[PDB]
């Protein structure tokens, strides 16, 4: 990924992409087969969630700033409101991904209280847990890509025009 895509349609693309990677890496985890136990004592699968919900963040906060500087001409009040809305969207979905992430943080600890023994019924209780947390995941990203849309706004063949002359 040694470039940026920059076709005008794709300006979602990056964020969206870093939010399906958080989300194919926890339908794994969802699972909570053989491997996925072990590798959750072993802080592998938070410490590669974390990186992988970080980057999802960086991507939503590129993009908002992206479509802040592409706006206009748009009343002062209005791009407040819109940012505001947004602003609200981001966070929670970083919220959620939080929730994931510690909830997984509080299996490995109540494993570690039980030296490395799982349970049936505490695997299930995450298990039930992880899949709602999921769903609220996906709706509150749609929220945001939702918020992210509207503001994708502002004003542009004039532009184009006054490029390619003949300009008198």
């Amino acid at each position: 990924p040694e470039v940026t895509d920059q076709l005008e349609w794709q300006s979602n693309q990056p964020w969206e992409q870093a939010l399906n990677r958080f989300w194919d890496y926890l339908r794994w985890v969802q699972t909570l087969s053989d491997q996925v136990q072990e590798e959750l004592q072993s802080s592998q699968v938070t410490q590669e969630l974390t990186a992988l919900m970080e980057d999802t963040m960086t991507e939503v906060k590129a993009y908002k700033k992206e479509l802040e500087e592409q706006l206009g001409p748009v009343a002062e009040e209005t791009r407040a409101r819109l940012g505001k809305e947004v602003q609200a969207a981001q966070a929670r979905l970083g919220a959620d991904m939080e929730d994931l992430r510690n909830r997984l943080g509080q299996y490995r600890n109540e494993v570690h209280t039980m030296l490395g023994q799982s349970t049936e019924e505490i695997r299930a209780r995450l298990s039930t847990h992880l899949r709602k947390m999921r769903k609220r995941l996906m709706r509150d990203a749609e929220d945001l890509q939702k918020r992210l849309a509207v503001y994708k706004a502002g004003a542009g063949v004039s532009a184009i025009r006054e490029r390619l002359g003949p300009l008198v």
